[PDB]
């Protein structure tokens, strides 16, 4: 009785906030698809999906305009939605690109039912909103423009940042470490991250020097799939091991936590399924004791973790804030949802067709 | 913003549309605690819950009724609620008739947020409504009562029966199996359950000899909390091994799926911790692979099920038959769930005063 | 041949000796349910229930009150009296409330076989009395206050305190600790108690701050349901976790040693079932190497820890002192058992009317 | 010293020689990839893709696309290009579409190393050209068709065939496969694909009555990803669970043999990662004791079972006959590789421009 009458998707390479500096060099525009799904209502879905490189952007948009009529003429109700996608690509494989994709129509999907109902989506899910802390990420950015951007933070109210580590020697990752430590003072979270740049036996090495320093987490520190690696590399840490952003559904989340991988999660709300794979993530969590934080998506995700029975903390990293207009808040270094049906998604439409591929 | 009011209980022993027969006797009627839950939007939530046992009813009442400071002027948002809840009892004892307590008002809370909406639950929960099969369920009736019962069963359309087996000899749960079998023919399931009758080795005993006669599982064949006994039952057998009616939350359900206990569940909507436990029970059951029946409560089960990734069966045993409006409808053997805001319950207010304590 | 005849309940609020102080704030009394249990030998029985929270206190004895009809002519003989009441609940659950209302018949049914026989309970259980170290227990107290309970402890010449700890910061509970010990040395037991407050990445951090100030045991750290996620605290400890004051019956311990969740264990008497519920405990923490204190009920725990192989503390937390005589004497930082038959409680009848309920 | 100097697709859909029934209804083309891989030595590698879906078919096309910019002016060195791959996607995920446009650079790469080299595949790896056993593939065909596709194999000398089951109900599973033994005889292999239909229940009881029968294997009977179901279906099952056409990578390989889902496996040469992904899957069904059969691409799989060391079926289903030459010989149900450089694949320039998008 809602339908879904009509999916439109754009193409975008949009300007970060934060170029992103990596061990080749910097990239100063995000790849984004953003998704407007229609209704017989009359309200339209909004989310957004991260090609993470340009070589995926035309991909995942021919991808989406040729899954429109899957979608078209369903019932809006996204988990029964979910469920016809997951049969549909179960020869294919619904990984990948194919999952992300499913992820976009779902968080659309969950937009529109607040706006049909007139309610944010905190409430649908059955939850009040509340104030979640965040911290501020950052990149592979060398010891100066590390601190400065971490000294940025401590004066917009944050109280943790996320730096990427893995320079070629661990005297340059502890170099960056302890000049941001100095600099914030010791009452203030350095989480790192090393974005699966190291093999094991390093791991334990560089974590367990970086253990003595002080810092949160340790995130990604060897390949994402490698499971038994982190739970090797954790076993030898008392700092706990983060992970999760490259979890594809909550079957992957299943199987990492299934033999202790990590002691801290962070699913991503495009990678683990939307909100519909979100919710399933948050009950795994809860059972096997995993506080649990976030990985982009921010607008969406300050409603998920106020239903997140072991929230932690949300990432703040803004992709798309050239293009959506700033309703989520920083409060005192906590994101504070909009008073907004849905997601609070509300499009700069001057802004779109200046960035469109 | 929408805040809960008051809390109203009204303790009954009903009228069974089948009277339960036991090892020790019959019982005609059944004790249940009939909840409202009044909001500022000037919606009533409505949920009950079974006492099992008229020694527990007077107290169950009682509680309730102590617990209502607790959550009037409190926002209805049953996840939110449920936290408070978790929180406040973690001393006492988040379990038996307080965790029961907390299930019925998470139940009222939901049914009055789909009223607040105007929306059937099942489409609150995200999915659409779809009719799930259902099983008659019928008790320790002896060979003649048993297969007539079976064979009304099967004149109203159910393709399926529950008996409860566990008379001092096999030879007899055997003999009402096959009268059974003889009556409804080959294409029809039989359920068995033990009710928790037997030790291990009798467990395995009756059970290889009830799966060469053909049922369709073998439920709760021995005390309830003994997961790992369970397990053993099961790893001999080919038939599964049915159980959860007695999991006290979600987090009984996961240390049984755990340590491999059953190849089947059926939660009980009270005593998993009402929606808010269900939808968590659904998520451990979708990732462990099982699939996932109910018990009681069949009026919010049609709903729940509907949204359950594994749902498998919904036992129909009509307890609250005589004070609630037969609403939710079985069109050849499905239950198919009403379009009505909430759960369609409604109370038969003529009838309650009859049966109140 | 002896018979129970009748079951006598009353519900009082009574004053603490030292007031609780919570994360709330103050409560300065104790929900009790205070046990009669007559008998055809003209012995009454004398047990009582703690409900935690005011909130479970009129529904426990209502519970109480309407399970007597099961229990009057039966024969006083408790083991066999907990097996009829442990298959009487097996559908409703015999845990949480109706567990706790079964545990205070058995301790009062095992106060008058006592009494019947003119033997106090440990030598009816086939030991002799012998003093039990005891610690004493306080709250969540602030450094000044948690400090003078303290002093005022070792003046009166216990050899150990508990204190309740998980402040807002890790800082916080060191500056507690830390107070403490300056004011009692080093020769003087410091045990902690986080009441289930922590996550599992925090219980080890903080455990491993509170390790390296010397404390003799970090007790529940987490969710108290959640056996694994002590096993994962433990595994990152030297120090004992100790837990177990939340077991409902023996067979909620069994599973949490099954795991190795604890190196120490402390039964409430109430929660693992009386005097029944303990002896069967007492034998698991014998085979599973688990030093075993009592957590509560000082007056029938210094008779069962006696006849406990691996008694490790007597928890001396006085919250029936209002009510009951002081037969219990502490000598030297030791509990020592009364030389009355049965228990030794005694009701204080003339105090008990000015807090009735 | 090789370079790659260019990447050419085209998106193709192509006629299937046996039309696929499915639940839903038939399909009679298959939408494919065409690869050209130009070099510096002017040879050109060729493959192809299998997008599955026509959904899925000009995003495949268009990520192939826009990764040319990655490989052209590297040199063509297969094992090197895809550590490359593997690492310039580690955050998008390298799996899904992503690892099958890798995979499908990889078979072209070396396509063009055996050209260069004027030497088949199969003896650049090392090996010699062997005829490889390979059996017939059909669909969801019904008992009529199924039966006579069974005859015309076995007409066409193939010693196995196998044919996808899993309708409504076990018996006509069962009728199916028996009125094939009866068309075929008993020294006859017939497979049977249940293609992810089944939960574990259901696959244990299909499979048992299925093993009754005789059957050669018993393939994905449940969802693709849940190896810990698989291992719970063949832990109750003789005959041998398959699996493996919808891992992507040998990683995902290794976790399922890690935990015993499977006694047979059967790699996708595009979904395992193209020649490079098969020699390392090669490597651990050797050391897992695992017989490997291949799943499509029977081109290049005759020439990579001819290096397996457990090498058991090569999977005859001809999805690209209608577009290259048949070179590739079936000579006593043996496939037979051609004596030509690479992997034989030679297109029909004059067919292809029948079938573009
Ligand atoms: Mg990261
Ligand atoms: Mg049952
Ligand atoms: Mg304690
Ligand atoms: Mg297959």
């Amino acid at each position: 009785e809602v339908l879904i009458t009509g999916l439109r998707t754009r193409a975008v390479n949009v300007p970060l906030a934060y170029p992103v500096h990596t061990a080749v060099g910097t990239v100063g525009t995000a790849p984004l698809v953003l998704i407007d799904l229609a209704t017989s209502a009359g309200v339209v879905g909004h989310s957004y999906l991260f090609a993470y490189t340009p070589v995926a952007l035309k991909s995942l948009k021919q991808l989406l305009d040729d899954m429109a009529a899957m979608i078209v003429n369903e019932p809006l109700a996204p988990v029964s939605l979910e469920a016809m996608l997951a049969k549909r690509f179960c020869l294919a494989g619904y990984t990948g690109l194919i999952r992300m994709a499913a992820a976009g129509i779902d968080m659309a999907a969950w937009d529109a039912l607040g706006k049909v109902h007139e309610t944010p989506l905190v409430k649908l899910l059955g939850a009040n909103a509340r104030p979640v802390q965040a911290y501020d990420s950052h990149s592979l950015d060398g010891v100066k423009l590390a601190t400065e951007r971490a000294v940025t933070a401590a004066e917009l109210g944050f109280r943790a940042v996320k730096t990427k580590i893995g320079y070629p020697a661990l005297d340059q990752d502890l170099a960056v470490v302890r000049s941001i430590r100095q600099a914030v003072g010791d009452d203030f979270g350095i989480m790192v991250d090393y974005n699966q740049s190291l093999d094991v036996p390093a791991a334990i090495k560089r974590s367990q020097a970086l253990q003595q320093e002080g810092v949160t987490w340790i995130e990604e520190p060897t390949l994402q799939h490698d499971y038994e690696g982190h739970q090797r590399i954790q076993s030898k840490l008392n700092v706990p091991v983060q992970m999760g952003e490259n979890w594809l559904g909550p079957e992957e989340m299943f199987k990492a936590l299934s033999i202790g991988a990590c002691r801290l999660a962070m699913p991503d709300a495009m990678k683990i399924g939307g909100v519909t794979g979100w919710i399933r993530a948050s009950a795994l969590a809860q059972q096997f004791g995993i506080p649990m934080s976030s990985h982009l998506f921010q607008e969406i995700s300050a409603h998920l973790l106020a239903a997140t029975p072991t929230a932690h903390w949300l990432e703040r990293l803004d992709l798309a804030g050239s293009v959506i207009e700033p309703t989520l808040t920083f409060e005192g270094g906590n994101a504070v949802i909009p008073d907004l049906p849905g997601v609070g998604i509300i499009w700069r439409e001057k802004e779109i067709g200046k960035y469109l591929v």
